[PDB]
Parts: structure tokens; C-alpha cells; sequence
């Protein structure tokens, strides 16, 4: 028995040295890491994906509030090509869902 | 055995000690750091490249508030370069997605 439990205990080993190398590198033994920590490391690049997006997105919150004043002060304010019906079509289309 | 799995527990001091060297650096044996350390250094890379962008914008805001009261107020305003229609457009293809 201790030489069976033994012999399968270098397996247990063998998994900890695929994880600490899939700690630092995205690639163990020439195949992707798709598991727990590969879920984990898509939800860090997401968070990274985001951030950046929402700061864009929150700019131009405050450029289309501007833009919305103006057209509520001024009613001759051109639309952009990003305020009219293809826009809201692309976005609607982009949410799909 | 014990020969056996004392070869296959170098290794895992070799990963440890990469490990080490990227906690520091972040180029260990010539090689980018492209795992859950890079992801978690990209993240706090974002976090810096956040912040700032975040101030600049929140104080942007106050600008843009105290231009669209002027405008509210008086209706003879000059509208600056930041708020005609090519930066409403710039800012709708920045988005894009």
C-alpha cells in the first residue's frame, strides 16, 4: 500500500507543478489553461476590457449631455452621425440578445 | 520512488522561484509575464491608467456644467472646438464596439 499510495503521489505533484507554471505563464505543456484559473484570468482581462470601455463610455455620457442641452437650448443644432437612425439601429442590433 | 519523485520536486522549486523573480520584475528569463501575475499587473497597471483619466474627466465635468449653465443663461455663448459636431462624432467612433 504505502508503495501504491506512494506511486500516486507523484501525480498529486505532477498537478501542482502544471499549476504553478499556469500561475505565471497562459500556456501549460502546449495547451491552454481552461478551468477555474482560466476563468480567472478571463474575468481579469474582462475587468481590464471594461474599465477603459466605461471610461469612454462615461466621456461620452457628458459630451452627449452636452450635446443634449444644446439641441433642448438650440433647435437648429445639426445631429451627429452618431445620433441618428442607423446609430440606434446598429446599437439595437448590437444588443440582439 | 522517493529518487523518483524527489527529480519531479525540483521543478516545482524552479516554478517557485520564477515565481519569485516576477513578483519583482516583470520580465523573468527574458520572457513577458503572461499568466494570472500579468493579469493582475495589467489590472494594476489600469488602475493607475484609471484615476487619472478619471480626474481629468470629473473635473472636465464641472467645466462642462458651468459651460452649459453660460450657454442656459446666455444664449450668445461660443461654443468651443470640444463640443461642436466632429468631437461628437470622434467620441461615437472612440466608442464604436
Amino acid at each position: 500500500k504505502e508503495i501504491e499510495l506512494l506511486e500516486l503521489n507523484k501525480e498529486l505533484i505532477a498537478q501542482k507543478v502544471k499549476t504553478e507554471k499556469a500561475q505565471i505563464s497562459d500556456t501549460v505543456d502546449s495547451v491552454p489553461v481552461t478551468g477555474i484559473i482560466g476563468a480567472q484570468i478571463a474575468l481579469y482581462k474582462q475587468q481590464k476590457d471594461g474599465f477603459i470601455r466605461d471610461a469612454e463610455q462615461k466621456a461620452l455620457k457628458i459630451i452627449s449631455d452636452t450635446w443634449i442641452t444644446r439641441k433642448t437650448v438650440d433647435d437648429g443644432t445639426p445631429l451627429p452621425t452618431g445620433f441618428d437612425t442607423a446609430a440606434v439601429d446598429a446599437f439595437t442590433r448590437k444588443v440582439a440578445d
